[PDB]
């Protein structure tokens, strides 16, 4: 297994897979993209490498730039089986230096490629752990999954000229042209490239069709839980907490433009080492609003139609917010304060909007049992973040011509705390995606795998492959049910599609409380 | 047919009903209970009656004090049947004069007494419309359907004391002393007289409970469709309007107490022709607060629990309002402007609530169609004004250790106009607690009766008159369903019973509308 790129010359390596079903899958482990930054030019934009004569040994985990497991990290944005299995998680990623700049791939002439932007809060993440070779050989695709600077010094930005537009985006667009010109040699379309990704990984998948350095490189998208207009999907203010970290390490010089030039020297290993702890809701390390590769915000920028015809493909798990409580009169009178306060843009006005919010998710007909509270709480953070963002791109992204899919998932494998009263959950579909159960559980996911899941993975990865194949999720190739066309979602009617228990193509997910939370709300203010 | 009162002697007469069912009704139409306002003593409280010697021929349809049919009267606060065969209605009152304080009887030992105060706007009525024999011969009751000072020199007060106490309240005392004092002769119960009306004049059946001179005389209630504490039960500006039919036939002298000694001697049949058109949804001529018989308002009056323990019994025509809508996306935008404007005391923050108005009385499941407008319509003017001033009454009523009862009617005679798309509307309860069905349509109920509707006379017949002797609706005796128990209403639970079309004994009659119009609004004021 070795091929030759116009870079080089690089080695290759097969393995036999569990499952009976499938064959052939070989793997590239840590073949580079670009020059990796050393510390002269840190904080600053990447080139291409540089080339070798003869074989390049190219088949280990590849070491993945620095994180901090143990870092009092949020625990909302993260999925819930990296937050309950931390330890096994956080033997996963042992080895870490500034040099990252490498990327996965699997080949099973022209075949598409899926990129795969892993998800996280932007802290921490790694595609080592997302070793999809299942979904590699099963739909007769090619994953790649790369890793680029993120955390502390992934997406620089400081207001001033010392730190221009964000490094992170346009270091994963370095990666989308090498995979763009150098693909050839290994079987790959360069014109089919379709960034998918989940998380908070999905909302840097819509930021890259609204620029424009994106223009000959992919074509497609896939946004699972994520959108690039919620509260926690943008930085908004870079200088406050840019000039924080080094109030404890030390650079902050008065002098406006003096803290690069100490940093840069300073190790990767201290400055991935600080307590930036963004309000709640809201992040510190994001892509920002500079120009280049974000000229103006999505709140405006998508309305302007500059951006072409793609054609994304938008997903909510039904039931995720279960870290938002985990029942009294004065209980449920009391998150409905602070998550107000907290989450609203601080105007004035507030007194009419708690009591017009308690009012909505109430039930007037059983008020009295504590199974409503602690139960309609855990969906009052479902709609206002991943619900009815997500509808509201949706709608306007139909309407300037092009084709916006649905969906709403909801059947997980049935572990310890987790009944039907716990739906998904932020997580949950990404095992049934990669092919968990076909080939019997992992170490990260332990559940108790039946043979009523793996069902769910042949549909699941026919829908996302077929997709990349050709945009429409079924014409290529056709449980508990079959045969159910995958509808679109247009500005009259609002089809969903349900991929969860039973696939019914119903319609108009939460009428009530979309509307509430995108067309009522805003006169108030 | 011929008995004695303390007054004297009067005659009688007996009759033979059309059904095959009923048998021995008599009659006792005009015998008098109080001295006739003469000139004198008009806009004053009345007196005791004169005594007579030997006989007095008392069977004719008394006079009715002055009306008038043809005055363009408000079309919201009447009920369907009088407004649309008006001219039948218009033939049967034609004989009118000031004398009109009489009141009939229909004798079937100390057998209940049924005071039936006839409903309309305080403006027309009378009890020989309501000739209720078939209601007195089926349940054994004595029926009683007087008359009383209504109109314009009905209910006076100025806000000086030329005009005190509202004659007709306690006009309609006098009758409740007589009927106290006198009908041992005519075998009734003094110990047992149990007011009952509907339409407006069961607004002034609450009335007479929070007051004084109520005390010996009555002991029960029955509130058709009507409160105390609606937007038409009370009058709260005497004055200005008081002063302007006086601007029309002249005696506006701008000292104060210088109309009542012009308009005494004035006839009675030019003073009830002036065109004293109210407020949308207020009125002009009733009820009003002065001390003596209407101390506090009953907003006040009600909570200090002062009222002793009676049981009331109050409904709603479930449908009702056919006459406010009678489809386009500003069509509904413009009536839900004025309704707001007209309807709620014109304080500042309005724009507001009609936004959260026009959002809770939406359907956004399926928004387009043009029968969710003009159909939530007729269910935003039942909700202001019949649904949800009752359940309030209902609550504060029953905390106070006292039993109040509720029920929804369903049901009509089908006719012209009346689909199951129009329910009872505003009426349609009337026929059936009077019989009109079971002895042959008369003359101002045209319908096509039906063995159907037969059998709900029945038990509304059987409520009602149980009721009368204890109170209970059902204890003494037992369509489409029968022996489904008379459920009460108590604060925590709130069990209408749909006396309908099936009477299932159902719970929580729109819990979300109700709760919207009762524990939501007062807040955005």
């Amino acid at each position: 297994p070795v091929v030759n790129t116009a870079y080089g010359r690089v080695r290759g390596v097969r393995r036999e897979l569990n499952n009976e079903i499938l064959g052939p899958v070989v793997q590239f482990l840590g073949v580079p993209y670009a020059t990796p930054p050393l510390g002269a030019r840190r904080f600053q934009p990447p080139e291409a490498p540089a080339s070798w004569p003869g074989v390049r040994n190219a088949t280990t985990l590849p070491p993945a730039c620095p994180q901090n497991l143990h870092g009092a990290l949020p625990a909302i944005m993260l999925p819930v089986w990296f937050t309950d299995n931390l330890e096994a998680a956080a033997t996963y990623v042992q080895n870490q230096s500034e040099d990252c700049l490498y990327l996965n791939l699997y080949v099973p002439g022209k075949k598409p490629v899926m990129l795969f932007l892993h998800g996280g809060s932007y802290m921490e993440g790694t595609g080592n752990m997302f070793d999809g070779s299942v979904l590699a050989a099963y739909g007769n695709v090619i994953v790649a999954t790369l890793n680029y600077r993120l955390g502390v010094l992934g997406f620089l930005s400081t207001g001033d000229q010392a730190a221009k537009g964000n490094y992170g985006l346009l270091d994963q667009i370095q990666a989308l042209r090498w995979l763009s010109e150098n693909i050839a040699h290994f079987g790959g379309d360069p014109e089919r490239i379709t960034i998918f990704g989940s998380g908070a990984g999905a909302s840097c998948v819509n930021l890259l069709i609204l620029s424009h350095h994106s223009e000959g490189l992919f074509q497609k998208a896939i946004a699972q839980s994520g959108t690039a207009i919620s509260s926690w999907s943008v930085n908004y203010q870079p200088l406050k907490y840019t000039r924080l970290l080094a109030a404890k390490v030390g650079c902050d010089r008065e002098d406006s433009a003096e803290a690069v030039e100490c940093l840069r020297r300073k190790p990767s290993r201290e400055l991935v080492d600080q307590d930036v702890q963004p309000a709640r809701y809201h992040i510190a390390f994001g892509p920002v609003v500079d120009g280049d590769v974000v000229p103006d915000d999505p709140e405006i920028l998508m309305q302007q139609g500059e951006f072409l015809n793609y054609d994304m493909l938008i997903g909510v798990n039904q039931g995720e917010g279960l870290k938002f409580v985990e029942v009294s009169a004065s209980a449920f009178d009391f998150t409905v304060s602070n998550f107000v306060d907290n989450l609203y843009g601080y105007p004035e006005g507030k007194d009419v909007l708690r009591e017009t919010i308690k009012f909505m998710y109430t039930d007037w007909a059983d008020r009295d049992n504590g199974e409503m509270r602690r139960k309609t709480l855990l969906a009052l953070f479902t709609d206002h973040q991943w619900v009815a963002p997500a509808v509201a791109t949706a709608k306007l992204h139909a309407d300037y011509q092009s084709p916006v899919y649905f969906y709403t998932f909801y059947h997980h494998c049935q572990a310890e705390g987790r009944p039907e009263w716990a739906d998904a959950a932020h997580g949950d579909e990404l095992p049934y995606v990669f092919g968990v159960p076909m080939v019997g559980a992992t170490d990260l996911f332990p559940c108790n795998f039946s043979k009523n899941d793996v069902m769910l993975s042949a549909v699941v990865m026919t829908y996302w492959t077929n997709f990349a194949k050709t945009g429409d999720p079924n014409q290529p190739v056709p449980n508990r049910f079959e045969e159910v066309v995958w509808s679109k979602f247009n500005s009259k009617e609002k089809q969903y599609l349900h991929i969860g228990l039973k696939p019914r193509v119903r319609d108009n997910y939460r009428a009530n409380k979309v509307a509430f939370w995108l067309e009522l709300v805003p006169h108030l203010h």
